[PDB]
């Protein structure tokens, strides 16, 4: 949330997202031999419910940024300003 409010930190944001992807694939590699009532699943749901707030924030972030690829270039925004490379007055974008 902090690195997205201002520019000149897109490299830091990209490296942080890469680290997050590596962390999630690491903690996902812990379940490739899972059982319906294994201990690793209990430990993982425990560490999830102990930090429900932060994972909820990142889930809201991902949902907000995934509901944008389709909300824009599907109905009206693609034909709002058909000039060339993307130009928007940032006021029609708000109402869109």
């Amino acid at each position: 949330m902090k690195l997205s409010q201002d520019s000149s930190q897109i490299e830091l944001l990209k490296e942080l997202m890469d680290l997050q992807k590596d962390m999630v694939v690491m903690l996902l590699s812990m379940l490739e031999g899972n059982v319906v009532n294994g201990t690793i699943g209990k430990q993982m749901v425990d560490m999830l419910v102990e930090s429900s707030n932060n994972v909820e924030m990142i889930l809201k972030f991902f949902d907000m940024f995934l509901k944008l690829k389709d909300l824009t270039s599907s109905d009206t925004f693609k034909e709002y300003d058909p000039d060339g490379k993307g130009v928007i007055s940032k006021r029609d974008f708000h109402k869109a």
